[PDB]
């Protein structure tokens, strides 16, 4: 029972991971994000943000409007279950969250909120 995952975000707006499965036995779950690209976060910044598939659009829409200084997230957005900070080339970050915030059945989606990235930088997350 692996309660963690390592993910990368490159210069071609791609996550090296497309689907995450969170085992029910896990009390917590950790995501380790890295950036193997060459570009800084102001132009190729990446974060790993988690929400229900149904809230993704709103989170992305509102986050992109909040600007860089706010890490492309609406301050105190209740639709955000968990998230890493926005990173650039050479940087990294990790996030751990309570698995009790997830439920069976329901589809979750991880994505980057940097302007336009969510088109390709997204994946699925499920509690199974
Ligand atoms: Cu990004
Ligand atoms: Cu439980």
């Amino acid at each position: 029972a692996e309660c963690s995952v390592d993910i990368q975000g490159n210069d071609q707006m791609q996550f090296n991971t497309n689907a995450i499965t969170v085992d029910k036995s896990c009390k917590q779950f950790t995501v380790n994000l890295s950036h193997p690209g060459n570009l800084p976060k102001n132009v190729m910044g990446h974060n790993w943000v988690l929400s229900t598939a149904a809230d993704m659009q709103g989170v992305v829409t509102d986050g992109m409007a909040s600007g860089l200084d706010k890490d492309y997230l609406k301050p105190d957005d209740s639709r955000v279950i968990a998230h890493t900070k926005l990173i650039g080339s050479g940087e990294k970050d990790s996030v751990t969250f309570d698995v009790s915030k997830l439920k069976e059945g329901e589809q979750y989606m991880f994505f980057c909120t940097f302007p336009g990235h969510s088109a390709l930088m997204k994946g699925t997350l499920t509690l199974k």
